[PDB]
């Protein structure tokens, strides 16, 4: 299974955001689960219950998209990750910076989700004010964030995240309790990844996942105390040879 090390020395932010996440006219499957994933997120932080002062993005990578819907609901953002370079990836967009990563097409259709009343730049605008922390985080760790000084969070999001970093379910199980950790009681448990997928690749760089069908992810979520609030399955699969996984799913759980 691959290690914390080998993300360090091998995951690319940039190929990573070109090859899932450009939303052009090829990588037409990774288009599809993306519009799939922008539609569950806009319910999930749009149409419910999820609001509140503080969001803590486990895992974020260097992308924004599952975020976007969630500063509608959300004052402050704070996003973390394992991964240095994923981190500075980030900076370039959030800085503004000339060569940062085009996320238009992804912010147009979102606002178009949200019934436009708001513009691409607007979006772009509210999100960049809402994030407050860009911050080193390890899910494996009792304190995920280096035990540094935070108020509760009212909701925890984790997308694509888990599934990669834990090589087995006793491992995934801790990874929840972990995160519990930084999580209000009435808090929300936001939670997107692969279904039954072993392996996951950035070109010809390929990394583990760990492969869980739906009943299991349920399972080990209300065994961390979480009431399922939400639950969905997205029916779609990545690219062949680009992943195994059958189907993503997408959860609201919320902490006793
Ligand atoms: N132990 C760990 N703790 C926190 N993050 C980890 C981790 N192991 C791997 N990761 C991160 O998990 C991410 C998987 S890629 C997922 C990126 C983004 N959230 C998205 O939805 O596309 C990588 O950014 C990697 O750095
Ligand atoms: C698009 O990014 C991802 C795709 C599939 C993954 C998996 N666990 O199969 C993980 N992952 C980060």
């Amino acid at each position: 299974f691959t290690s914390k090390d080998t993300y360090l020395s091998h995951f690319n932010p940039r190929d990573y955001l070109e090859k899932y996440y450009s939303f052009g006219s090829r990588h037409c499957a990774e288009n599809e689960i993306l519009r799939h994933l922008l539609k569950n997120l806009f319910k999930i932080f749009c149409l419910g219950a999820v609001k509140g002062e503080l969001l803590i993005d486990i895992g974020s990578g260097p992308t924004i998209y599952q975020l976007l819907s969630a500063c509608e609901s959300f004052t402050e953002i704070i996003v973390s990750d394992y991964t240095d370079q994923n981190l500075w990836e980030l900076q370039k967009w959030l800085k503004k910076e000339p060569g940062a990563f085009d996320w238009s097409p992804v912010v147009t259709y979102v606002c178009d989700l949200e019934g436009n009343r708001m513009k691409g730049p607007e979006k772009e605008e509210k999100l960049r004010r809402a994030i407050k922390q860009v911050l080193k985080c390890d899910v494996t760790q009792s304190q995920p964030l280096g035990g540094v000084s935070l108020p509760p969070a009212d909701c925890l999001l984790s997308t694509l995240c888990l599934d990669a970093a834990c090589p087995d379910l006793p491992a995934y199980r801790t990874a929840l309790r972990n995160l519990g950790s930084l999580l209000k009681p009435g808090g929300f448990l936001v939670m997107v990844d692969a279904l039954k997928s072993s392996y996951y690749m950035i070109g010809e760089q390929k990394f583990s996942s760990l492969p869980l069908g739906w009943e299991t992810v349920r399972d080990a979520v209300e065994e961390a105390g979480y009431t399922i609030e939400q639950f969905e399955v997205i029916s779609q699969n990545y690219s062949s040879t680009t992943s195994n996984n059958e189907g993503l799913f997408s959860l609201v759980g919320r902490k006793p």
